[PDB]
């Protein structure tokens, strides 16, 4: 049978609920704000992506966030990925308080932009999608990932007129075949990278496991190992560091960071000398304002400036 990207007029049955405030979380603020790339709005106000290798379509009322998967309607098992996936665990009001007290710009801007929270990413997922392109613009990340996932990934199901694969698996990526064949894609010089870093993680790390215990360690350690990774930088590592591996301290500095931190909050480097040097010092100086949560504090402000 031929199947259509659901809505909540087509198809009641086929719908489960998270108790969830639009307080807590606004799709239209996080599913396209620069953190995941694979998420789509294909009907009005509701978002269709690929979620660990299953079709996922979600949209929300002022109480209840409502979700559909494509294989029947979720379990509990699947309603716990997307929990997770969302970090529903944490009080996101207890941080736009926080982030209140201490930065008076935030709680002008927090009141037009409520429910920007972070997503928890798969590690690889995340890593790979951040090499691939400049990240010079969202179009731009969104339209390689997609190209990457559709040579490299398995075909999952068809919607409409529109085919989901899952995101690569490492070999896809490691094999001595990956790079040639990524640069039809238009990955350029990128293309290196990407196969070296995925033939590192398998034969010389253990694979994902690797990339779990970096989840597991502390922030510091996280960062320097994703370093040694071709085509991985400072801005890259904190990315991934803050959206899949649970360091929510991570800052990434980036040239919005750099326009954000000085028209509005007045910041320039102490060091009197953009660089390596001043980027870590201007993520010092965000981690000293906004606290443990310093990345979603970021992500609020990179919604804003976007709008
Ligand atoms: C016109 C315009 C304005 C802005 C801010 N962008 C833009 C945003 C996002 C991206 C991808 C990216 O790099 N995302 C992130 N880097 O650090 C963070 C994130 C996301 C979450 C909070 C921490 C690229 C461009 N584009």
């Amino acid at each position: 049978s031929h199947m259509r990207h659901r809505t909540l007029s087509s198809s009641p049955a086929l719908w489960a609920s998270i108790p969830c405030p639009r307080s807590e979380l606004r799709l239209d603020l996080v599913l396209a704000s620069g953190q995941s790339f694979r998420w789509k709005e294909q009907s009005p106000a509701h978002w269709s992506g690929v979620l660990a290798d299953q079709v996922w379509t979600l949209t929300q009322t002022e109480d209840q966030l409502y979700c559909t998967v494509y294989r029947s309607r979720p379990t509990l098992e699947e309603l716990e990925t997307l929990h997770k996936y969302f970090q529903l665990d944490v009080s996101l009001a207890q941080l736009y308080s926080h982030w209140a007290s201490v930065d008076s710009h935030f709680q002008r801007v927090a009141q037009k932009f409520q429910g920007v929270r972070l997503l928890r990413q798969d590690p690889t997922e995340c890593l790979f999608s951040f090499i691939c392109s400049s990240n010079n613009n969202i179009a731009r990340i969104t339209g390689m990932v997609e190209r990457l996932c559709q040579a490299f990934g398995p075909r999952l199901i068809q919607l409409d007129d529109v085919t989901y694969h899952g995101f690569p698996n490492l070999h896809a990526l490691a094999g001595p075949e990956a790079e040639t064949h990524l640069r039809k894609l238009g990955l350029g010089y990128r293309a290196r990278y990407v196969r070296a870093s995925a033939k590192a993680i398998l034969e010389e790390q253990g694979g994902p496991a690797w990339l779990q215990q970096l989840r597991v360690a502390p922030y510091e350690e996280a960062h320097k190992a994703l370093c040694t990774l071709p085509g991985v930088g400072a801005k890259v590592a904190d990315c991934i560091c803050l959206m899949a591996l649970d360091k929510p301290q991570a800052v990434p500095v980036d040239v919005h960071v750099w326009q954000i931190a000085h028209r509005d909050y007045g910041w320039h480097p102490k060091t009197s000398q953009p660089s390596p040097l001043a980027n870590k010092e201007l993520g010092n100086f965000f981690r000293n304002l906004w606290g443990p949560y310093a990345g979603w504090a970021q992500a609020v402000l990179f919604s804003a400036d976007l709008r």
